[PDB]
């Protein structure tokens, strides 16, 4: 009934515009892939805040929510959640640190770098029905700050109902594939379940990291779509569109190194 989405937009830089995968020019795709795939509301990774604005500016309608990651303002990578204004409100909306001191910017455990959660209380403009919509990008060091990062978020879950105990969706890049002691925590609670093992149809001709290959396989995903049980998950879809640029014949690109993880969840 109402369709939810995951995608890392890859953060930009003067690498990629090297080899062809400049934000520049996939930017204006990926902004037609979520137009006409019609995501009511989805959770980007990766985009610094001019990346946000290029996306914003390509998507009449939509708005997003969440801070820089460095500094919890404009500086830094976000966890920047997309969605229709015509038809959701946000009811309260923050962010939170994957680490120790979630409150405020700060690494976590043994990772890295500073990672992000940013969260809404979304409500249904036509119905009424009210939830939490979660996104979020692990540390690629940080094995324990990712298992620890699980359980923070499912904490953060039970905190932020604003009096209710809200349905929540989690989405986002979590770096390592189904086969991870993090992935296992997200699923063991009884919390929140995998879109993939639930939906009635699944739809998946790949895993979800591509890494810019238009001709790349994997049984791994890395970005998911949990969200509570109680949610009945009616499809999958993993969307492996493809644009095309003269070559130096064209050439098969990817809109971001990933593919878009589409849900359709009945509210
Ligand atoms: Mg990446």
């Amino acid at each position: 009934s109402l369709t939810v989405a995951s995608y890392n937009l890859r953060n930009a830089n003067g690498s990629d515009s090297a080899r062809g995968d400049g934000w520049g020019q996939r930017y204006p795709v990926i902004a037609q892939m979520v137009q006409y795939h019609d995501f009511d509301i989805f959770g980007t990774q990766e985009c610094f805040l001019h990346q946000l604005k290029d996306m914003k500016e390509a998507l009449p309608g939509y708005d997003y929510i969440g801070v820089g990651r460095d500094d919890g303002k404009d500086k830094g990578e976000h966890s920047a959640i997309f969605y229709r204004t015509d038809k959701f409100d946000i009811v309260e909306k923050g962010d939170f640190w994957l680490s120790e001191t979630p409150d405020v910017p700060s690494k976590g455990w043994d990772a890295v770098l500073p990672r992000i959660c940013s969260w809404g209380h979304f409500k249904c403009k036509d119905t009424g029905f009210e939830f939490l919509f979660f996104n979020l990008h692990m540390d690629h060091i940080g094995k324990k700050a990712r298992v620890e990062s699980a359980f923070l978020v499912q904490e953060k879950m039970k905190e932020l109902g604003r009096g209710k105990n809200l349905p929540a969706i989690l989405t986002g890049d979590f770096n390592v594939d189904q086969t991870h002691q993090s992935y296992d925590a997200f699923v063991s609670k009884g919390v929140l379940c995998d879109s993939y093992e639930k939906c009635d149809y699944r739809y998946a001709l790949n895993g979800t990291f591509n890494n810019f290959d238009p001709n790349s396989f994997t049984e791994s995903r890395i970005d998911h779509i949990f969200v509570s049980p109680s949610f009945h998950v009616k499809r999958y879809g993993v969307l492996t569109d493809t644009y095309r640029s003269v070559r130096e014949a064209y050439e098969a690109r990817t809109p971001s190194d990933h593919f878009p993880v589409k849900v359709e969840l009945v509210f």
